[PDB]
């Protein structure tokens, strides 16, 4: 079978839906994050998520050499924070966590207290596939947050849920 | 660090939101399919997926043996065909696919026409973690799909999105 065209891919991929999240790190090689929406569970034995993340990107490489990361998923009100870790407004990396609701919990990553969910991680794996590398990440600790309506990315925009 | 308790980390990610797909395969080894939200886009040259699923499931066996899949994120209307597929009412595997929205693409893995996304893969690597699999598939065809609403997993309940 032929693979289907780069550009056929993306633009299947852009009518999914998928959470927003932050993955941020901080240790010996410096602070860094970025909006990562490639992330999921793994498993819960260890627990265990995943996220992919291009090795372009400033924050890959930190994040890799750091050895721990936290993934933070947003809520609806917290689109400019996604902004800002997707590169919007060019905000330096230390810059970006610079408010008071950034703080650490067990390993040193920065952790966004008011998400919806953020786990605090280290590092288990690491495979790299293409352009990305595929971290795997085992939680050690999480936050307690009471406000958790989803932010969430379709077809190249912001929403949140709705029922039905 | 210790990782957090199991009970702990579903609670958690219970306030996290997913899309919903369904995997489905066919082949040489028979027909199945199950409801998977553990899915991501990893890279788009070669066009890969991954997916993670719990390995001791009659749907993952048969997906590993015939080597193909599909992968189909599901429309804001179709809740039924993710409880189908979850197992709700126990609807046994090789009935799940009467409905004739369901059809055959490139590799004979069953594809949902009218999902949102329907991606026909290959599978190209495994990578096992704790009680799961994590498969990478290569895309090799897709449903150029008509407009579609997601649907959404969040709080143990479905959803669809709304603006901000
Ligand atoms: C909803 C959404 C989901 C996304 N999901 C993913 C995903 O799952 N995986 C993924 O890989 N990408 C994802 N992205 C892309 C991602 O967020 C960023 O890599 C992309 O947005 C580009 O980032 P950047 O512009 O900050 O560029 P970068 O070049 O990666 O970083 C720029 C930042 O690095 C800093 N920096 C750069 N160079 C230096 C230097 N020489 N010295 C000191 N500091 C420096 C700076 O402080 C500057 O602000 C997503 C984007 C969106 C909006
Ligand atoms: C919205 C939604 C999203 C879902 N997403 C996924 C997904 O991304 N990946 C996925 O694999 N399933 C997913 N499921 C589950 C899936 O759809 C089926 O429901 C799967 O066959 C479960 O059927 P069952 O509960 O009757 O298990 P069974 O009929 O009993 O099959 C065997 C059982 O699973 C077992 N088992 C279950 N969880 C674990 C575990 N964490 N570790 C070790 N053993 C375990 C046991 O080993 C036991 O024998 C999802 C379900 C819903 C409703
Ligand atoms: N990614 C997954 O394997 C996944 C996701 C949702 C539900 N399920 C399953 O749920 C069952 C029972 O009900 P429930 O309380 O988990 O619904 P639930 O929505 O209340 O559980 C919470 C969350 O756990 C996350 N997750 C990651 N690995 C998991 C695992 N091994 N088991 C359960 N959740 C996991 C999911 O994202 C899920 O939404 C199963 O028998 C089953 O296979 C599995
Ligand atoms: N997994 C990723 O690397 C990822 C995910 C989302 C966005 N991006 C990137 O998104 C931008 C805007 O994204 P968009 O949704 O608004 O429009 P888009 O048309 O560029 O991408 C649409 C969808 O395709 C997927 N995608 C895009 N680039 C990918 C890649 N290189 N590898 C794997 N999947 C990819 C994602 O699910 C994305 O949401 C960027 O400038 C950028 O670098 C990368």
């Amino acid at each position: 079978f032929e693979t289907v065209a780069s550009f056929d891919f993306r633009d299947a991929l852009s009518k999914a839906s998928t959470p927003v999240t932050v993955v941020a790190t901080n240790g010996p090689f410096g602070l860094a994050g970025l909006t990562c929406s490639a992330v999921c569970s793994v498993c819960d034995r260890p627990p265990t998520v995943l996220l992919c993340i291009n090795r372009k990107s400033y924050a890959a490489g930190i994040i890799k050499s750091n050895g721990v990361l936290s993934v933070n998923w947003l809520a609806a009100g917290q689109a400019v924070i996604s902004q800002t870790f997707a590169g919007v407004g060019s905000v330096p990396m230390e810059e970006r966590f610079a408010d008071k609701g950034w703080q650490t919990i067990a390993t040193g990553a920065p952790y966004r207290m008011d998400a919806a969910v953020s786990f605090d991680c280290t590092i288990a794996n690491i495979v790299d596939v293409g352009s990305h590398s595929v971290i795997f990440a085992e939680v050690v600790a999480r936050n307690h947050a009471e406000e958790c309506t989803p932010l969430i990315y379709h077809r190249r925009q912001y929403a949140t849920t709705r029922s039905l």
